[PDB]
Order: structure tokens, then C-alpha cells, then sequence
């Protein structure tokens, strides 16, 4: 059931506290700039922004390498800007159901929970994504760590992207 | 906080992920599609506007707090008639309304109020409570909670419906 897709979620770390610190005027400007940054970088990796959730985005890619490259570029850009906003990123792949400009299904929820596990500045991918990129020449992962994900049974191993 | 005054209602399904996993994607998509139509219908009856979806819930704008609360009351009633339990939180304040979206700290606050609600419950912030027996709505005495990202405590009031 559903078409196979790679889902990337972004979320800003402690965005509510940031918004409260800087005030709504500054926040709207910051989030507009951030939206444009994410949108541009997604487009470069032939991805599609499915939707935004205030301080985060759900993004779809056809290939896992595109999702990871996008995450890598986004973290790089955020580091460059910081000269502050930290973003966590999670990537998962599997079948999901399209409805309008949205995605539904357990693999959407799982991608979101993978992102929720990541620290600010970090890109985490699920084991299927790591395995699919086991033979990549430029993408490197740590040895992963075991977590449990809300709503799911059992344990999942999540892998951090190690960028050049 | 900047922008125009708006009433923001959030819904959220309790343990939707576990529910998805138990019944499967086929059944879940059918269920959430049905749920979406129900929420959209009830929102429109109280002159609200769905701003967006957040997977298993919605962000809704109303001009007046009585509209948002009546919507929540009808939604909870409807869900009982129909298992999915929904949390509902309502806040009001100034927000920036740009490109068919709402931005600002009062958006985040409304989300946090909804996250504090029990499944089956409608929680409102103090400003909503204060703005409303003249219009047929009753509340408990409130509970004081901390909300992630905000300093100090906030008194949240449950709607007591017939
Ligand atoms: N434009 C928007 N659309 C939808 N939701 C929004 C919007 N703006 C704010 N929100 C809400 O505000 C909240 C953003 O805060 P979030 O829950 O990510 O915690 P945070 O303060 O970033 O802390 P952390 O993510 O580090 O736990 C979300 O729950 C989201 O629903
Ligand atoms: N179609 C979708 N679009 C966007 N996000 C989705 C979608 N489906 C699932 N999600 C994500 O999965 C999340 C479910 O998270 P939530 O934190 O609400 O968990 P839950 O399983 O409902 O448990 P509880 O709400 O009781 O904590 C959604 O809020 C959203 O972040
Ligand atoms: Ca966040
Ligand atoms: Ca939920």
C-alpha cells in the first residue's frame, strides 16, 4: 500500500524559546528566511516540500542519496549563517499514501519520530536508509544507536550522518 | 506578539501512531480521511477556517472565542457518536497572518495548550476563558501548568459540556 518515498523532516531546536526571546517581528523574518533556505536546497536535490509546521518541514525525495545530500547541505548552510538556529533532521524511507499535498501512513510517522530523536545540528537516518547507502562513496555513518520510537513496538537503530 | 487578534484551535489525536500500527495504513488512511471531512464540516459551521493539517490534527482560525469553543464541543460530541480520542486546545491573541499561514508565539502557545489536554478534553487559555455563561459555556476552575518554551506558569481551563 502506497508509493515508495524518502521522507525528511526538519525541526528547529527550542524554537518557542527563540520566538519568545526575539519577538514575533524578528521571528517572522527569521522563519521566512529559513523557509526560503530549505526550499532552495530541497529543489537542488530534486526534492519536494510537502508541508511546513511552523519551525519545521516535511520533505519528499525519490532517492535516499538526495535526502541525505540535502540534509548535509542544510546543516552546512546553517553553520555558515551562524556567523543562532540549530535544526534536527531525520530521514526514513518506505511506502506512504499520497493525499493532496500531504503524506500519510506509518512510515510518515516513523520519519517524524526519527527526526525527533536527532540533536540540533544532527542528521539521523533509519536503518533502511543507512543500508540503502551502504555502498555510497561519499556518505558516511556512525555505528548507530538503539532507540525506541513512540507508537512503535521494538527497537530501532538510528545512524548519524558524518559529513566531510 | 504582533499581528491581528485571532482565536487558534488545535486538534490532536491521542496515540495516532499506535492506532495506525494496529489497524494498518489502508484502514488508517480511510479513518483520517473521514476525520478530516468531519472536522472541516464542523469548523465551517462555526465560521472557522482550517489553516492547515499536522498529520493527525489541525490548526484552525476563528474570529471569536465562542465559535472556537462551540466547534470543539460539537467535535467531541460527534466523536462520541461514532476508536479515536482527540485533544483540543484553544488560545487567542495577536498572530501574524501571512501567505495563508499564522506565525508567532501565540501559535506555539495554542499548540502547547492542546498538547496539555486529555483525549476527549477541550482546554482553553486564560484569555479565552476571560472573554467568555452569557453564551452558553461553562468551565472548571483551571489548572496551572508550565508550557515548554514559555517562562512561568499558565492557568488552563477545561470546558464543562452538557
Ligand atoms: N505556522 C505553524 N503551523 C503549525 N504549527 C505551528 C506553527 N507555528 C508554531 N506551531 C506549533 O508550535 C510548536 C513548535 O514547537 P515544538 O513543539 O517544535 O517545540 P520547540 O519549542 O521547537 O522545542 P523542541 O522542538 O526543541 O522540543 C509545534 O507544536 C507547532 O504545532
Ligand atoms: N501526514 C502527516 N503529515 C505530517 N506529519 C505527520 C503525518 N503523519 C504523521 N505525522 C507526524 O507524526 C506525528 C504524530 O505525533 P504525535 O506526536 O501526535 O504522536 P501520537 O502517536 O499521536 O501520540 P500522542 O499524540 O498521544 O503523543 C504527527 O504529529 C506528525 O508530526
Ligand atoms: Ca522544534
Ligand atoms: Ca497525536
Amino acid at each position: 500500500m502506497g508509493s515508495r518515498v524518502v521522507i525528511l523532516f526538519t525541526d528547529i531546536e527550542e524554537s518557542t524559546a527563540l520566538n519568545e526571546r526575539i519577538g514575533d517581528r524578528a521571528w517572522v523574518k527569521l522563519i521566512s528566511s529559513h523557509d526560503k533556505l530549505v526550499s532552495d536546497l530541497v529543489r537542488r536535490q530534486s526534492g519536494h516540500v510537502v508541508k511546513s509546521q511552523g519551525d519545521g518541514f516535511m520533505v519528499a525525495f525519490a532517492r535516499p542519496e538526495q535526502a541525505v545530500r540535502c540534509g548535509i547541505e542544510l546543516q552546512r548552510a546553517l553553520r555558515r549563517n551562524a556567523n543562532e538556529i540549530r535544526v534536527r533532521i531525520g530521514i526514513h524511507m518506505g511506502r506512504s499514501v499520497r493525499r493532496g499535498d500531504d503524506l500519510f501512513g506509518r512510515n510518515v510517522a516513523m520519519a517524524a519520530r526519527v527526526a525527533a530523536q536527532a540533536a540540533g545540528g544532527e542528521i539521523l537516518v533509519s536503518q533502511p536508509v543507512r543500508d540503502a547507502l551502504s555502498r555510497s562513496d561519499g556518505i558516511r555513518f556512525d555505528d548507530g544507536r538503539e532507540v525506541e520510537l513512540k507508537g512503535f513496538s521494538g527497537t530501532y537503530r538510528l545512524f548519524a550522518v558524518l559529513a566531510s
